[PDB]
């Protein structure tokens, strides 16, 4: 009987970079003001998460409960918290919406700031300090989620309300990879029908520009990846042409302007390599073409071109979630996807549990594998 | 009467890179089919004709006449021709418009191919000729213009008519970089009323951005420039507030934001140097804002930045000539001058001779110097 008591669940934590997470029983603190208490039941784990496990995210802090892609049910919510309740399915989003900040209140993006400076260094905004901990030490949140347990507490900002019915071990993709490669067909770059579009790096994101294209209507739907077993999972997905850029000495942008005799309408680098991000832009036609960054590059790289590129036509622009607002949005792709409209299924290779984290990180280096989901309740 | 007939006239020779032009007796051939034989009256000098004057050009042609800003009088049309004829005004562009080509089907007639073959290496496409010579021997045509003459041949589709009884002497200008810098505002950014603006260099082209951004609407119209006696006329054209960087310790990019409390919605770069392109880049807001590096910049260098700063919502762009089609736009820029829309007169603060030319070039190290125009009776 839970409200307004400590919860102790099992949570994987990870105490040092790069060694393996320990399943422990963690003390979970009932939610302060305009705070939310999840239970979790499902999450997914994605590259950004064992970047941070790995070591090289400078903003990394240990210990930590990772994990930022799942969907849940409300145990609790604390004081002030009209927008979802006891019992409401829910996605919590790595991004905030407020919708009372200069960003929200723009109307020309979906980069709140609102809870930031808590969410980024691991602590919650009430009183700037966790709401987890082992043998009464702290152990800090992640991305403002914090999935890897049965149970986490997350700012109200940061929780979508979901369709009760949706199944929730496919629709924790929603708070992260899905979305943002929909979105950047579909509100950043704006793709239109009869476009030709090039797609650099062809995991999970890829594969969702790809379902967003292909549903925006463009035309031709060319695939670029190191590994070429990646092109026969991609054609599902929408790709339709495939290069792999070891098969050419010629730069990768060379070969794709030669394909298309000029140069494709739209490029998105869903891998985060600053190389190919400006092959991705040297692609583009001129006159229109646009190039989408997706991927996210370590830390101190830099992205070149030669301004001819950008004068001769060639917009550079990038995206953060799809351009999509978390807490009004997600669930309408909830909805779109229990109208079968969009995919989600067919991205989850593996299913294993909590108990078996550390396996479902070694999956991340299978190139068969896109996303793995975790059943939280062993 | 001259029709039919090779003309002799001054005009100013480049011989070799770097050396002084040579004020001679030259001949200009009558004009071939789809070509237009031009009385040039006044011509004015910028940094494109000095690029290839000092040799910094991989290979530019040599002899040549240099010179691409310009206006006159029709003097005689080759065969085909229709849309211009003798005694008609007109401002040659470099900017060819044919309306016929893959490009200009697009409405990107800043691309268009129709000529290029020819112009690029300095002769006409009828018979891949040059059409000036001194005593028998070849000097190649610069930019498909060549206006440092009392007489040019210039293709038809690079021809624009205007009003006749605007002033030559001051629409002249209205062929390069008045049209790149009001064009980058209202046509490549296309700058909303009470956007906040920053312009990088405030010569000719960053005046004409001010003044393209102040018509808009813009409110804070922010001029940046090294030489601090550059906002006097600066504030003429509409900015009204500056920053010199060499008054700041941070880069400039950081004063910018910390003057505009995040970043301007739209910057402009008008100097060509590819680390002001960056600093340009990096002092627009998160989420919305926008950089367009105004003109070819010929630096043969990379620009770089972060990508995160494209990932949080920043968007780069560039423009060649203000996204104008020259010979259908030309004379609408005339006619807004004629109605007092825009300013021209304000741009030119010296006035010589063809004969002076040399001087001219002189004048474009002049910190006071912003257009120079050059009357070619003598
Ligand atoms: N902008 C955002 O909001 C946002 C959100 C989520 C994820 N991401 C980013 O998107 C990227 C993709 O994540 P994912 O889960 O699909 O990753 P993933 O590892 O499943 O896929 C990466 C793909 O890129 C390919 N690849 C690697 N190097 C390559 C190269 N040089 N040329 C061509 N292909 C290459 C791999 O073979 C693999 O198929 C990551 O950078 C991640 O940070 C961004
Ligand atoms: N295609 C070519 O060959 C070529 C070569 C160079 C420049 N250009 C074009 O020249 C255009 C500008 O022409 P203009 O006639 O206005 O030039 P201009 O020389 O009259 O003006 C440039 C201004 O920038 C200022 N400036 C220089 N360095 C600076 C810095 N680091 N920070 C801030 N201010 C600085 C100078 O003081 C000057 O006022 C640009 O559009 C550029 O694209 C073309
Ligand atoms: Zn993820
Ligand atoms: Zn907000
Ligand atoms: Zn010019
Ligand atoms: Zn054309």
């Amino acid at each position: 009987a839970t409200q307004g008591q400590v919860i102790t669940c099992k949570a994987a934590v990870a105490y040092e970079p790069n060694k393996p997470l320990v399943i422990e029983d963690v003390q979970v603190a009932p939610p302060q003001a305009g705070e939310v208490r999840i239970k979790i039941l499902y999450t997914a784990l994605c590259h950004t998460d064992a970047y941070t496990w790995s070591g090289k995210d400078p903003e990394g802090l240990f210990p930590c409960i990772l994990g930022h892609e799942a969907a849940g049910i409300v145990e609790s919510v604390g004081e002030g918290v009209t927008e979802v309740q006891a019992g409401d399915h829910v996605i919590p989003c790595y991004q905030a919406e407020c919708r009372e900040c200069k960003f929200c209140k723009s109307g020309k993006t979906n980069l709140c700031g609102k809870v930031r400076s808590a969410t980024g260094v691991g602590i919650m905004m009430n009183d700037r300090k966790s709401r987890f901990s082992v043998n009464g030490k702290p152990i800090y949140h992640f991305m403002g989620t914090s999935t890897f347990s049965q149970y986490t507490v997350v700012h109200d900002v940061s929780v979508a309300k979901i369709d009760p019915t949706a199944p929730l071990d496919k629709v924790c993709l929603l708070g992260c990879g899905v979305p943002t490669g929909l979105g950047a067909v579909w509100n950043t770059a704006k793709v239109e029908p009869g476009s030709n579009v090039a797609i650099f790096g062809l995991g999970t994101v890829g594969l969702a520009v790809a379902e967003g294209a292909k549903t925006a209507g463009a035309s031709r739907i060319i695939g670029i990846d190191i590994d070429s077993k990646k092109y026969e999972t991609a054609k599902k997905f929408g790709v339709n042409e495939f290069v792999n850029p070891k098969d050419h000495d010629k730069p990768i942008q060379e070969v794709i302007v030669d394909l298309t005799d000029g140069g494709v309408d739209y490029s998105f680098e869903c891998i985060g390599n600053v190389s190919v991000m400006r092959a991705a832009l040297e692609c583009c036609h001129k006159g229109w073409g646009t190039s989408v960054i997706v991927g996210v590059a370590a830390s101190g790289q830099e992205i070149s071109t030669r301004p001819f590129q950008l004068v001769t036509g060639r917009v550079w622009k990038g995206t953060a979630f799809g351009g999509f607002k978390s807490r009004t949005q997600v669930p309408w792709l909830v909805e779109k996807y229990m109208n079968k409209e969009i995919k989600v299924d067919e991205y989850i290779t593996h299913n294993l549990t909590l108990g078996e984290i550390n396996k479902a990180f070694d999956l991340l280096h299978e190139g068969t594998c896109l996303r793995c989901v975790l059943d939280t309740s062993k």
